């Protein structure tokens, strides 16, 4: 969707 | 959906 | 559609 | 269609 | 972690 | 981690 | 990490 | 279609 | 009018 | 008018 | 008008 | 989706 | 029983 | 049982 | 997905 | 995807 | 059961 | 994806 | 215009 | 205008 | 216009 | 023999 | 014989 | 013999 | 569920 | 008949 | 008939 | 569900 | 009848 | 000395 | 499931 | 000494 | 001494 | 006249 | 007429 | 008149 | 069999 | 078989 | 067979 | 064993 | 083992 | 083992 | 089992 | 079984 | 099994 | 230890 | 230690 | 040890 | 003593 | 002492 | 002592 | 997934 | 993922 | 995938 630092599994 | 340190599973 | 962080754990 | 992360763990 | 996954957005 | 996955974006 | 994988977009 | 991060674990 | 159009018919 | 048009028909 | 056109028919 | 350092499956 | 349609399952 | 149309599965 | 969805016809 | 969709005709 | 029509799977 | 999808036909 | 399924399963 | 299916499994 | 499937598996 | 015999383990 | 004897292990 | 005898493992 | 021993079906 | 609109998620 | 709106989610 | 033994089915 | 928009997701 | 079956279908 | 053991079928 | 059967079918 | 089978069809 | 058929004597 | 078929004597 | 056929005597 | 004839349809 | 003759459809 | 025949259709 | 008229319709 | 008319019709 | 008519229709 | 004129399906 | 005009299916 | 004039299937 | 009988079914 | 009975069913 | 008997069905 | 052992163990 | 002695063990 | 001895073991 | 790990046995 | 390892035994 | 391996055994 917008600029973070997001990492999901 | 915008700009937060996330990580979900 | 435009909707946020689509990610299923 | 212009959805955020689409991502399947 | 396991079960089907799909959505359109 | 297991499990069909698709969807349109 | 297993599954089917398919999605248009 | 315009998504944005299309990515299956 | 904008935006995905993701529909088999 | 705007948005996800995700619809089999 | 414009976006993803992803649809068998 | 833009610009976060981003890591998924 | 036979099946339905317009429909990923 | 028969099978549907339009639909990945 | 889950499963045995049509079947005892 | 699951499975053992259209199965005991 | 025979199959679907318009349909990766 | 999953599997054995159209089979006792 | 119908038929049906049928099976001692 | 119509048939079926029929199987002793 | 049908005929159909039948199998004794 | 009917069917069905050992099976939703 | 009927079938679908050992089967959803 | 019928079939379908060792099967969904 | 397994299975028996010692029987035709 | 066209607006003059930013980035859809 | 044309908003100049900013980004949906 | 294995399987039994000492038996024709 | 042209818009003069930004970036879709 | 005992394990057994497991499924989500 | 594996099968069995002094038996035609 | 025992294992056992898995599958999301 | 014990293993087993396993599949996600 | 259908159905499993098997007796010892 | 149809059914499976087996027995000793 | 169909089915597996087996038996010792 | 007597005169008589069973069969689905 | 006694005259009749069973037949799906 | 006395007479008749079975045969699917 | 020493049975009389073993026949199944 | 001695029985009389051993017969699946 | 001595057993009659040992005959499948 | 003695001496009829006997003739069952 | 013993002698009879006999006729069974 | 003795002596008649049969005819079974 | 021996009997002289007649003819088991 | 014998019989010299006639013929069982 | 011995008998003098007749034919077994 | 004497019939039928039609017994698997 | 003897009659069938269908027996798998 | 005699008859069948239709035995896998 | 948050340190734990699902999984039959 | 997160640390963990999903896996049937 | 974050640390583990899914993987039957």
């Amino acid at each position: 969707g917008x600029g973070g630092n997001d990492n999901x599994g």
